[PDB]
């Protein structure tokens, strides 16, 4: 693949690394989304070898909930990202637009999350935290998570020091929790005016519902909001919760 | 500080970023030890900022049981580090010497480790894993921890994405009980012919005691090598326990 192969639309999106556009293969005519990103600037970061794992796993990475990623290529001075184009963008815009989420689309949404880091598992694939700006929508209103954080002397270290990441796959269980409430409740469980007060609600996990959150979705976000990371379920358990199964189309 | 300003004797180490040498100021005939380190090899190991970092830390530490970094300077392509030489060298010389050592010299050894770790905790100066080679012995026979391991969107962080290091302090416990069982054993308490049995044995916690280890020992070392880092004693609780009181001489 080479920049000349494709013709330029309107931007998508203006980063640090670099900027995203419409385009379109010149010859087969497919739409899709380029994502430009300056060798110089990520290096001056340290995040040019995390990058080449990151669109390496991202590669292989095929589900109907997960942004894909068709290729890559660079020249001299930039890395091309050849990527999939959601055509109704962001959720949080549409989060904007309607104020607050029915119980059937959150219900439905969480499921195509769970589906998406549960095809991942499976791959031994880690995902980080999930924020709305980084879920886009394609064109039938399937969720996608668009981002790049994915993740695939001896006799004296202590067991934490030699097992590795212990519990980095309960990460994507919390953004769960948190994304379900933003969607139903029009704002993140632990919002405030300073970062401080912010840091304190987290930390001491201090949410509360508005009267008209059901229980059935108070029971799931409870379960998924634990401060203790092995006690948050497991995907299949969200994906079997009553209040998922009852109202999810999906 | 300039390398003018320095005699040098005798090289005490040779490293991947450079090497160690008795030397003595010009002027006072004060007696130290300096150690070179190649800023090209340092930048090559991401290890640069890190070690301005620990050499900060390292500046401010004043324990008899802490090699002592009387300062540092640079030249266009050099780091060097102004350093407390300790004319008995490495506990682990003296190790193999004497086969293993008696329960005094052991609980003597144990109280200044945690002395020192207890020095560092009230400036809230962490350290990490201890290595035998990393213990130097004062003419005085006083232990000295010699090594540079020193440590001083919000909305959908999860508690354990915020809070940071949680129990990096309980990685010296695991040390000390290491390092009390090779003292009175004479081999670290997991070692195994490959890595992979060493690394079972570590994670699995499985270690026995030769018939020759005291009951107040055993007590001890149980208590350190807990696979669980907060269910690992307080360095006061070490301070404090009936075998080193009964035995140390400091
Ligand atoms: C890569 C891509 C964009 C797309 N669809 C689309 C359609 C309409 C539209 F307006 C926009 C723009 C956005 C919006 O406001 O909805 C959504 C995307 N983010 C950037 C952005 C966030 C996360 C990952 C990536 Cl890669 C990225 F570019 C910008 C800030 C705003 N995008 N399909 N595939
Ligand atoms: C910095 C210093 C050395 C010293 N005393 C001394 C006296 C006799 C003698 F032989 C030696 C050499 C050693 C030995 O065999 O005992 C001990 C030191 N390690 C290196 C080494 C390990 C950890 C930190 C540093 Cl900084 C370092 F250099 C080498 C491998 C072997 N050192 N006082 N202060």
């Amino acid at each position: 693949w080479a920049l000349e192969d494709f013709e330029i639309g309107r931007p998508l999106g203006k980063g640090k690394f670099g900027n995203v556009y419409l385009a379109r293969e010149k010859q087969s005519k497919f739409i899709l989304a380029l994502k430009v990103l300056f060798k110089a600037q990520l290096e001056k970061a340290g995040v040019e070898h995390q990058l080449r794992r990151e669109v390496e796993i991202q590669s292989h990475l095929r589900h109907p909930n997960i942004l894909r990623l068709y290729g890559y290529f660079h020249d001299a001075t930039r890395v091309y990202l050849i990527l999939e184009y959601a055509p109704l963008g962001t959720v949080y815009r549409e989060l904007q637009k309607l104020s607050k989420f029915d119980e059937q689309r959150t219900a439905t949404y969480i499921t195509e999350l769970a589906n998406a880091l549960s095809y991942c598992h499976s791959k031994r694939v880690i995902h980080r935290d999930i924020k709305p700006e980084n879920l886009l929508l394609g064109s039938a209103g399937e969720l996608k998570i668009a981002d790049f954080g994915w993740s695939v002397t001896l006799d004296y270290l202590p067991p934490e020091m030699i097992e590795g990441r212990m519990h980095d796959e309960k990460v994507d269980l919390w953004s769960l929790g948190v994304l379900c409430y933003e969607f139903l409740v029009g704002k993140p469980p632990f919002e405030a005016n300073t970062y401080q007060e912010t840091y304190k609600r987290i930390s001491r996990v201090e949410f509360t519902f508005p009267d008209f959150v059901t229980e059935g979705a108070r029971d799931l976000i409870s379960r998924l909001l634990k401060h203790n990371p092995s006690q948050r379920p497991m995907l299949r358990e969200v994906l079997e919760h009553p209040w998922i199964t009852a109202n999810s189309s999906k």
